[PDB]
Parts: structure tokens; C-alpha cells; sequence
């Protein structure tokens, strides 16, 4: 029957290493931990795509409206997370790298570099870095069935797209139902104006009321600083305030594990940078990627600048308890 | 002009990942984690057993002579267990698949296991894995599972001089052993008997929290004096239960006792990793037996749990010379001739 | 001036908690102030853990559970004790960049102390649900006073162990006259392991044919091993399981059902649950780890003493663990009609 | 004989959680965890704190100068470095609060933050951040008293910016009655350059010869620079460098010759001063994208982020000498005399 060798294909996952230093008669022994270091970060970038085109297919073809499907898209999305995680602690075994060590076999590389990294690319474009958004482009590496394959991810529904639509159709934002937002506005509204000292309210009444500002809110889409469309962000802030709710208990979850996302990829350039630092003193461009401009969601990590005392997010009567009860 | 896809042979990496749930028609989303998760491991096992022979090489051909090689030697054992804790940490994503998802592809995998790693038996065995000291799995040796080129490599890696055997060498040749020299055993057999006879009368100035230290003192005058017993040494080297010559243990304590000496500083760090890999190592079969519980329940989860024990831990020795440690001011002082000699 | 950092946090307590006994005696040792501050730091997440844990215990004890409005808070604080066990286990490394030659320089002062006295320590391990006759000789004797009566409390208090038990009892589905999954359960696997005998016994007379009957045979065995009540209560009566019968088929409906709504985040807190008994003992292990490198063979057995703690008689939610041990081809499991869909 | 709560004053260290959210009688749960975790942060800065002085005071009173004493000080700032780590992970504990949570209880914490911690600033005194480095938004307002005098002794005393720089000009190799580290690197980096642009003006006239003429020419600036003592004051004074000259040349001479016996452990000093650098600006890092998370764009936010950058890194010159990596045939080769200065 079947040998563990055989069924990892080790035949071909043991049998990538060359190192070029040797195929140019001066082989440089840091140069084999520079490629398997590489390598295993692709190996865990191609299982991050299978978890998030796993996931993007659960929304694309509706079985996320099936709330018995909210658990897999949770675990999933949290395991990319775990992923990453390593990812950003695995920057440590390149660090035993010495510049000095690097500098006896860099010559040998050149042009070569992570710009590119296919599945690098991939995973940007399916999570929903939009291209007006990078600094300077970078499809001209590519070419043939990759360069293809770079276009579909960036014409395909993202994860911020399909999680847009989904946060659209979230319950309670309803006008002629729970009427989430009218009520909020209300009740903002009714709170503040309970009111030589500071006086710095005026500054929280500016910020809460321009939640309410549907045209500021287009205006900054397009401006690409925001990136939900404005019922998506009702859906958002409606999750997070009755997180509790049994229906809305995984979906907060998700919310966080999105934000997790974003945070743990920033963390990877953030380290990548820290290194590229050490070894050649490029470095610049790098440290303009570790910025708002590259996080998906920082929607929902902005949320936290509207949030309100307990006694002022509208009560839940008796009705609308039970249609968030499973 | 050289492409990174190309470079890193990606060609082969990125299409080695056959699910054998979807061959046989129903494809399980979790699988896919189980392979990429064996393959990351085996890269690593591939890189540590890199860093490994390369040490070995360095021994075995006599350049860890020249001490201006040490920095290279204390970097890539150092370099083996930042790999190792990574590994360790590795678990954790394995741990995102539940019993119940595993289930559901574990029978398309039959009768495959880590058992099979050619690479896992390799670093066992080059690090200092003795076969006779190896708990038997169903009452059968572990090279079984092996045929051919494998079978035949398995053997040389058991032959083949291991790193145990040529830090023991290197141990021997220790500066401050010599008896016509700095006489190291000699003085310290001496400064132990000393020590222990003034703290003796220290004590004999009774209560009971004094009878406790009298039985304290002889349970310690027991153990360090053991240690000059080069006789009991041979014995328990043959049991299995220690590994080093005794003139290696002599060293290594040499490189304990005096580390701030320069040219001890690096050797000991040595030492130091020597014991972080076998710490590792032990971590990384706990972890793996923790998981294994929550896959399965259940003998594969038995053998795991008994190497997990100081059978498996090539350098116990250095270690267990912990056991052995006195006050700062019995270790035999360095007069001006052999501080200069280790500096 | 209003609130300020160093009073909000008592720091004049906590910075001026760090007495070295080798400078108390006249021979000040540096590393002995790691060692203060790593016991320090782990006591200090312990009070967090309790924190958490005692929070737990009251919304299962004072019936707040029953509101499944509930279950996210209680999900995200069991979460938070596991983050914080993890850091504890990754926190040995700070502790292992002391030598055992620099911590033989100062441990002879510390003589008789030990975390054997760590009442956190203790009461953690209570409030858990560690059986007192299942704990490894060579424990309260060490502490006196009020500490003492705090130690009797956490045995004779409802353990998060029995808590989780009576609410795992009331798990829907169980009701002979409702979903009735026990029964149900006997039944499909009954009939799923009579289905597998005939596909055998069909096969020609062979030596690999031989090797599949007794592999059944053993299946057979295990899986109807789970409808044996009686066997259940030897076993726990010898402390080799911990959940009630009934609790136990609470946590098998919650495994096999888990994506059915009103399940997820309860299937989330048995995994909570399972990895704190982990990352408990991945404490344990890398404590002995350490303890070996500074003392090697000699006493505090020591060394020996704490390798018997790394086994399962610590681990109180072993039969979440061994419930793995059950699993069945997903088509035995009984199929859930559109009334109890809705139910759940 | 000792008891362990006493031994490590566990009655201050576990009686300093006061809420103010329950001190005004609307006690909100996970006000808890963010004070446990800043005491813990805390702890450990005092540890960090514990082995810099120990440093600073190994160069301060000339046993640095004892080569025996290499490996203490390389093993208590590998220390600090484990420590760190331990910090930037430990954040992961306060993000399983959410911003909701935090939100409930941050009204009655105002005006505190860790702008008014003590340690964190003598820390990053005595490491060697210099006052007209730091982000304008005056730091030392925020302290009175014995408070204000320790963090003013912090900037007068000998920062280990200061320590390492001294020991660095000491460096065995630079005398150019000796080895003249500094001629013979110029010589050879003079002559391998000329060797790079003859291989160069050799090569078939093309586009790709142009592009490798602009990259010489580039390079070849760069190398020449670092024999530029001048432009080396100048870019002192502008805070782009912060070592002496004489001390980078000492930082060079141990990177080329790092496997001379009497280099390796110095190799390891500057590889350990340069991690802490890195793990003060990732816990910066980490710390700005938590406050994000709870706070949005409300400065605070901005001002935190201008601390990540290179104006905050210490030791900026030790990474930035892979700026001047040459290939290994430039490096001025050993004679056998020097050699043997250079062996413990
Ligand atoms: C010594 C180690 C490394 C150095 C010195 C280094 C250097 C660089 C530099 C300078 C860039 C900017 C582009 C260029 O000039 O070619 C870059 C980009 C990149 N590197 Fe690396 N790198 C290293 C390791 C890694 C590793 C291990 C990965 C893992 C795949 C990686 C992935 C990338 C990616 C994906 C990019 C594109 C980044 C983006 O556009 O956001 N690098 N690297
Ligand atoms: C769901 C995950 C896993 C399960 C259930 C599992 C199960 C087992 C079992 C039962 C054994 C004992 C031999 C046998 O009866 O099969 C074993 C041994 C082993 N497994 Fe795993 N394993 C898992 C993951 C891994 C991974 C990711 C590795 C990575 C290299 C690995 C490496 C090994 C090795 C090397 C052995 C032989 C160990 C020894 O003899 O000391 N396993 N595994
Ligand atoms: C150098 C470090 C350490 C050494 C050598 C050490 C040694 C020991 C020993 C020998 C015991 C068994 C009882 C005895 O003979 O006195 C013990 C128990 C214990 N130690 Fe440590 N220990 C160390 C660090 C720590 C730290 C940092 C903690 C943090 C709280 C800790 C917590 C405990 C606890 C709670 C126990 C009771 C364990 C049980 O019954 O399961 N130890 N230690
Ligand atoms: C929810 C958690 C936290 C929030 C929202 C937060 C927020 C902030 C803010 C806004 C500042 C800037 C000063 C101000 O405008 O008041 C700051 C500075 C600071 N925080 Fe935090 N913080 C958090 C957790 C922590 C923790 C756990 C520590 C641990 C010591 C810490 C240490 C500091 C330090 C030292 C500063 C001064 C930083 C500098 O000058 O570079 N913070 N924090
Ligand atoms: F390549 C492989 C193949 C099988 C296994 C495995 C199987 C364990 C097992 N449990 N029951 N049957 N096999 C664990 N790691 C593996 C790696
Ligand atoms: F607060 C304390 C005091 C002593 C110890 C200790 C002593 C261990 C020991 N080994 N041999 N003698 N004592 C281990 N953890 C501790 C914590
Ligand atoms: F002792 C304290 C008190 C408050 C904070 C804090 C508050 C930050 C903040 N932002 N908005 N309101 N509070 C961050 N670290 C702290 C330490
Ligand atoms: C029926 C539904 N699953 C409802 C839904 C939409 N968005 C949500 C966010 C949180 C909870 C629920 C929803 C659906 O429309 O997909
Ligand atoms: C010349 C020598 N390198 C000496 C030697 C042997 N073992 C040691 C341990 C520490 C320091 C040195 C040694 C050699 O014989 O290898
Ligand atoms: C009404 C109920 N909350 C029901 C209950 C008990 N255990 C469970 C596990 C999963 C889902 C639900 C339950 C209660 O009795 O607590
Ligand atoms: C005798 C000496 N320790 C020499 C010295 C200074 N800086 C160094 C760097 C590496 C090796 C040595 C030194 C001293 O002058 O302190």
C-alpha cells in the first residue's frame, strides 16, 4: 500500500535544492538555509490560498447564508491566522543568518526576489489589496499562465467584496424592521445634547454625527480610505455592538479574525523589513507597504473610533431578541 | 537572468500536493493542511541535518583544532535548535484540524506514518541515537519500515561517526586534564574532600532542623565522591545509562567549572546547545504526543509516550552534571601559568 | 493632578516586592533577581487565570449559562486562560538563560521554599477540578491560616469540571422522547457494524481477510464499550474517567453536531477546555525540562516527582480527549429531520 | 525558614489590583487583565533595567577590559533580548480584550498611560536614546521628585551607547603602528574597485554593460564614503550616525575578523546590542497596531508610529554597516603575528 515518502511526494520536495554558489564551483553552506526558508514559506502561502478560496467559495456560492456554515468559516479563517503567525515567527531562523554569510553567496541571485512570488501576489489580490492602493508596476515580473492567473485574482469576488455583500444583508438594519441606524443616530443625538473648562465634546460630537454623513463616506471610498460600502459598515458596527446575540456570536468572531488577518500580514512585512535592514542596509519602499493603505479591512478596525457609553446603543425588545435566536 | 519560481525549484514544491481523498472521488478540504504540514517539517529535517553534517564534518576531519572554528560550529547548533523551536511551535497549526475532520480522510492514508521519515531516523542517528537503547515498536527494530538505498543510508548513519562521539573525542583533548599539568581531577578530588570535611564542622555545631542537614550532608558526600569513581562510570557506560568516556566528562565539567576562562567561553555555549537540541528534541516528541491523544485516543500513543524519556537524550550526561555542582570557592583556583595557556 | 500610572497600578508595591536573600546575607548573586521576577510574573498571571476562571464558575453556578445570549463571554475568557498559558510556557525560556553553575550560587539561601507552597498554584489546579486521591504523593500541609481555609474552599466549591458536567447533562437532544440521539446512536452503530461483518465475511478465505476480522472485532469492541453504563461507573469510581454518563453524551451530541448553530460556540468551549488541560501540562513538562538542566538526579526525588504530574491523572477533561477514541463514519451518525434542525 | 509568598513579597506584588472601575462601583470584569498586564510589563522592565546597569557597570568601572568577563556580559543581553521577545508576544494576551470592553472602562483610567512609566524611560535612557532624537510631543514633564531625579541621572550618567562606543575605540587592530586595519581597507577596497571597473569596461558595449556602470559608480561612492571622516562629523551632527568614527572602525574590525578567538564573543556583544534595537521598535510596533484596535485614529495613534522608525534605533550604525560588506579577497588578510594577538 502507501509509503509516507510517496504520499508527500518528497521525491520532489527534497529534491529542489540547488544551491547556485555550487553550480558556479563555490558553494557558500548559509545559501541551502536562504532556499528551504523560501521554500517552506510557499509551502504555507499555497495552504493559506486553499483555506481562503475555501472560504471565498463558501460565500460565492451561498452556503454562508446557512448559518450551520459560520463554525468552518471561523476555524478556517482562524487557522490562516495561525499560519501567519508562524510565518512572522519564522523570520527567526533567517535571522542566524549573518549579513557577512549572505554577502559570500548574494552575487549568485541577482535578479531574483520576492517581488516575484507568485503566491504572494495571489494572496494580496484574493484578500482584496486593490492595485490603485500600491506604491510604487507590479505585474510586469510576470509572464505566460502566472501573469493570467494574477489577473483572474485581481477580477474575481475578493474575501473584502464577498464579506461586504454578506455584511449588507445583515439583520436589523431593516428601516421598516429594527431600524438599526435611525435608531442610533436618535440616540446619539439625545445623548450629547445631555451635555473655561475644556469643552472637548464639540471634537466627539464632530466625530459621532459624521458616522451619519452617507455623502463624506462616498466621498472617501473613492478616495480609497475606506473600502465597505456604507450599508456593509451598519452591518459591522450592528455585529459588534450585539455581539452577544447568539446569531451574531460567530460573525464578531469572524470580524475579529478579518482584523487578526490584516494585522498578522503587516507583522510579516514589519519583520521582513526589520531584516532586509540587517542584511544589505529597497528598505524604503518596503517600510511604505507597513502602512493603513495595505490593511483591507481598516474599517472595522476604525469602528473603534465610534463607540458610545452601553446606555446609549439602542435596546433590543422582546421581538427582535428572538430573530437573533437560533 | 534567474527567476525566483526557478531558483527555489517551485516547479517541484508547489506540485507535490496530491490528496489521496480525491483520488479515490471524495476530495476532504483538511487534508490538504496534513500534507503541507508533513512537507514544512521535512524541509526543515532536511536544513537541520544540513547544519548536522556539516558540524560532524568539521570534527571528524580535524578543523574544530583550530579554535578560530568555533564561532561557525556554536552558530549552526545554535541555528538547529531556533529550527527545532520553530518546529515545536509547528504543531500549533496541526491543531486547527479536530479529531472529527481528521476522521473523516484518515482511512485514505492507511498504512503510512512518520515511522517511514527517513530523515527524523537520520538526525536521531547522527546526533547519537544508540539502536540498543531504542524502545522496540510491536516488538520489532526500527529499520523495518526501510528497503534498499534508504535501508542502506539508515545503516551508515548508524556507523558513521555521530556527533556524541566526536564532541566525546574533542571533550578528551580538553586543556587542564593533563596530570603532569594543570592535574584538573586531581585538584578538584581533593578541593571536593576538603569542602565536604569543613562543612561537616560547620554542622557539628543539637535541634532536628540540624539532624535533617546531617542526612542532607551524607546524601551529598555519597554523590560528589561517586563522581571519582571511574569504575561505577564503566559500568553505568555499559547499561547505557551515561554515554560519554569518563575522561569526556572530565572535560566537559573542565569547560563548566571554568566558562569565563576564553578559550571555555565558546566551548561551553556549546555545551550549552548541545543540551538546548536535546531539550528540543524531547519537546517535539512531547508536542507530537499531545496531538496524537486528540486525533486518535489511543498501542501508538503508548510507545510515543516512552520515548519521551532520558533513554533518547544523547547528551544526559551533560546535564546530570548539574548533580555535581559545589561552592565557587572549592573549584581549584588557576595560578598565572594556565590563565595565560586560556588566554 | 488626577490619576496617575505608577498609583493606578500600585507600583509602589509591585517594584519594591524584590528582596534578594543572597544580598539579605551579605553575598548579593545577579541571577537571583531573574529568579524573583519570573516567580513574580507567573503569580501575576495566575491571579488573572483565577480572575477568569472564578468569573467562569459563577455564570455556570449562578445559572447565567442557561442564557446562551452568554456563551461568548464565557468562550473568550476560557480562550484568554489559554493565550496566557501559552505565554507561561513560552515564558521557561527567560528562566533557562540562567546557568546551573549561577544558580547554584544563590539557591542555597533560598532553603526550604518551593512553588510547592505557590497557593495560586493550588487553588488553579482546585477550581480546575483536580481530584484529590488521583494528585501523586510527595500537599496541604505546607500552608497555614486563612490560606489554608482559601485551599479547603477551592476543594469543597463546585469545580469547573462539575459545572460543565451539570450543564452538559442538559444538552437538547438527549430526551428519550425527543431527538433521543443515544438510542439512536446504539442503533446505527449496531446496525453500520452488522453491515461491516457481512462486507467481510463475504471476502475469500485469505491471511489479509484474518487481519480485518480482528481489526472489527476490536471496533466492535470500543464502539458498544460506550453503550456499557455499568462500565462507565467502575471506571469512574477509579478516577480513570471524570464525566458523568450523561455529560459524556452531551459532549459526543456537541462533537457530531457541532455545526449545527446552537452548538458552535459550545463545541468552541470543549476545545477551550481541552486546550487548558494541554497547555497545563505543556507547563508541567517544560518545568521538569528546566528543573533537570539546574539540579540534575538530586532532590528539591524532585526531578522524578514532577515527571509523575505530566501524565493523564492530571488531565481533568480527559474524556473530552477520549471521545476521539469513538468516532464513526460520518453516514452512522443519526441524521437530524427539519423539526430539531430548527430546535437547534 | 523561608516560605515562598514571603520570599517573593507576594503580599505587596498580589495586593496592587485595585479597579477603578469598581472603586466607583460599576466594576467592569476585564479591567483585571490590563492592570495584570501592565505590572507584568513592568516586572519585566525592572529585570531589563536589572541587567543593562549591570553592563553599563561592567564598562563603567573597567572589567570589560578582563576578556574573562565577555561572556557574562554577552549572556545578560542575550538575556535582555529574551526578555524582550517574551514582551512583544505578550501582547497577544491584551488583544483578547476587545475595544467594546476596553471602551466600558476607559473613562475612569484618564488621564494615566505609559507615558508616565518611570521604567520605560530610564530604560530607554540608559540604553541611549539622546533627547533631541525623541518625537517633540518634553517627556519628562509628566515626573516629579525622586522620580524626576532618577530619570535625570538616567540622561547624565554613561548611557551603553556611550560604554560600547569607549570599548570600541579600543578596539586590538586599528593602531596604525599595528595591524592599520583602516590603510590596508582602503587600499584594498581602492584596489578592488579598480579591479570591478576594468572586468566591467571589458564587456561587449550594451545596455546591461550601462546599468552596470551606473551601479559601480553608485557603489564605488558608498565605499569611498566610509573613508570620508568628514562627512562622517557631518552626518554625526545631523543624528544619522551616532558612533565616533574611531568606534565604527572597531564595529568593522570585529565584523570582517569575527572568527578570531578573541573576536567571536564581541561578534556576539554587537549581534545582541543590534537584536535589542529590533525587539524595542517590534514591541513599539506591536503596541501601535493594539492601540489602533482599541482607540481608531483618536494624535495618540500618529505620534506612537513616528516612534517606529530608525531615529529610535540606538545602534542604527552597527545595522548599517552591511552597507560597506566588500567580498571576502578585499578583507586585508591576517600575517601570522597578528593572528596570534588575536587568540585568547
Ligand atoms: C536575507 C533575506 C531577505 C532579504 C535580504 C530580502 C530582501 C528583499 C528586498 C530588498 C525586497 C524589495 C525588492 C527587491 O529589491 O528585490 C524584497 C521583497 C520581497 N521579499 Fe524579500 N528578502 C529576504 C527574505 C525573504 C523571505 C524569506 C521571503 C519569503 C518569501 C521574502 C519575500 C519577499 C516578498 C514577498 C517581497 C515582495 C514584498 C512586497 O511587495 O510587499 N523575502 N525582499
Ligand atoms: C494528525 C496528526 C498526526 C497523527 C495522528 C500522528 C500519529 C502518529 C502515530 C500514531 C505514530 C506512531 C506510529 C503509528 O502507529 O502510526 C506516529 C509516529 C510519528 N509521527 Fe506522527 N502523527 C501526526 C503528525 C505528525 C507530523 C506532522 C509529523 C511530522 C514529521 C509526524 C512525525 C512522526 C514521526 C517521525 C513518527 C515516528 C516517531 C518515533 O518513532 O519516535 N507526525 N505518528
Ligand atoms: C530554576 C528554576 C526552578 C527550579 C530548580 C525548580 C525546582 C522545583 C522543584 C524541585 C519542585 C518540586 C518540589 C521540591 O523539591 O521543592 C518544584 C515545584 C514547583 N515549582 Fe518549581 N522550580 C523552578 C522554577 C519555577 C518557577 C519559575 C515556577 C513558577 C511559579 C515554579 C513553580 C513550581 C510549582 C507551582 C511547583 C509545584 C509543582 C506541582 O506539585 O505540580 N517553579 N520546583
Ligand atoms: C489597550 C491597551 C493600550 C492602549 C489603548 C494604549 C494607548 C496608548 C497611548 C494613546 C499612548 C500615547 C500616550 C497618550 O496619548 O496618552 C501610549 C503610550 C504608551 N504606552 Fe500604551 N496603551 C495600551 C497598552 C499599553 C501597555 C500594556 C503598555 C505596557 C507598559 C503600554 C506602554 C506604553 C508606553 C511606555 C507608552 C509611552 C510610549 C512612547 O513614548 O514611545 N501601553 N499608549
Ligand atoms: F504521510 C503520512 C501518512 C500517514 C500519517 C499518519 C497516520 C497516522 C495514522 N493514524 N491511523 N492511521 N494512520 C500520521 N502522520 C502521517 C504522515
Ligand atoms: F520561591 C521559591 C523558593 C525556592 C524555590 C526553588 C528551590 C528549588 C530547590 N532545589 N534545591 N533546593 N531548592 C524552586 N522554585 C522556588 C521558588
Ligand atoms: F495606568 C494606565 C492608565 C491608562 C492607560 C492607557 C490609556 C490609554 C487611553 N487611551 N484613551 N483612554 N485611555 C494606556 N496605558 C495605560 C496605563
Ligand atoms: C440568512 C443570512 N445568513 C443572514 C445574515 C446576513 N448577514 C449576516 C450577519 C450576521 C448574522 C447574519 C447574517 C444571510 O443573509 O446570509
Ligand atoms: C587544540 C584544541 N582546539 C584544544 C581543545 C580540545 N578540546 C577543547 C575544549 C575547549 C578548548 C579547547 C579544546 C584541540 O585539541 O581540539
Ligand atoms: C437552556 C440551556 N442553555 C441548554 C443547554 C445545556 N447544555 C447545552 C449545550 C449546547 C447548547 C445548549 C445547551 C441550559 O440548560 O443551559
Ligand atoms: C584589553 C581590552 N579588553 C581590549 C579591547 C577593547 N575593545 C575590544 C574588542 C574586542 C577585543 C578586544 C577589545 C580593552 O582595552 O578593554
Amino acid at each position: 500500500g502507501l509509503i509516507y515518502g510517496n504520499y508527500l511526494h518528497l521525491e520532489k520536495v527534497l529534491n529542489a535544492q540547488e544551491l547556485q554558489s555550487e553550480t558556479k564551483g563555490n558553494k557558500i553552506h548559509d545559501e541551502h538555509l536562504f532556499i528551504i526558508t523560501h521554500q517552506a514559506y510557499e509551502l504555507w502561502f499555497k495552504q493559506i490560498l486553499w483555506e481562503l478560496d475555501s472560504v471565498r467559495e463558501i460565500f460565492q456560492n451561498g452556503h454562508v447564508r446557512d448559518e450551520r456554515n459560520m463554525l468552518k468559516v471561523v476555524s478556517r479563517m482562524h487557522r490562516v491566522s495561525v499560519i501567519l503567525k508562524l510565518l512572522v515567527q519564522q523570520f527567526s531562523i533567517l535571522e542566524t543568518m549573518t549579513a557577512l554569510d549572505f554577502n559570500d553567496f548574494r552575487e549568485y541571485l541577482s535578479p531574483a526576489s520576492g517581488f516575484q512570488s507568485l503566491q504572494f501576489r495571489l494572496l494580496e489580490n484574493k484578500i482584496g489589496v486593490l492595485q490603485n492602493m500600491r506604491v510604487p508596476h507590479y505585474r510586469d515580473n510576470f509572464k505566460g499562465e502566472e501573469n493570467e492567473l494574477l489577473l483572474k485574482s485581481e477580477q474575481e469576488k475578493t474575501l473584502l467584496e464577498l464579506v461586504e455583500a454578506w455584511l449588507e444583508r445583515t439583520p436589523g438594519l431593516e428601516p421598516h424592521g429594527f431600524n438599526f441606524w435611525g435608531k442610533l443616530e436618535k440616540n446619539i443625538t439625545r445623548g450629547l445634547e445631555e451635555e473655561e473648562q475644556v469643552a472637548e465634546f464639540q471634537k466627539q460630537k464632530e466625530v459621532l454625527l459624521s458616522l451619519f454623513d452617507e455623502k463624506r463616506h462616498e466621498h472617501l471610498l473613492s478616495k480609497g480610505e475606506r473600502r465597505l460600502s456604507y450599508r456593509a459598515l451598519q452591518g459591522a458596527l450592528m455585529i459588534y455592538f450585539y455581539r452577544e446575540e447568539p446569531r451574531f456570536q460567530v460573525p464578531f468572531q469572524l470580524l475579529t479574525s478579518l482584523m487578526d488577518i490584516d494585522s498578522l500580514m503587516t507583522k510579516w512585512r514589519y519583520n521582513h523589513v526589520c531584516m532586509v535592514h540587517r542584511m544589505l542596509g529597497g528598505y524604503h519602499y518596503l517600510r511604505s507597504t507597513v502602512s493603513d493603505r495595505y490593511k483591507v479591512f481598516v474599517d472595522l478596525f476604525n469602528l473603534s473610533t465610534y463607540l458610545i457609553p452601553r446606555h446609549w446603543i439602542p435596546k433590543m425588545n422582546p421581538t427582535i431578541h428572538k430573530f437573533l435566536e437560533h
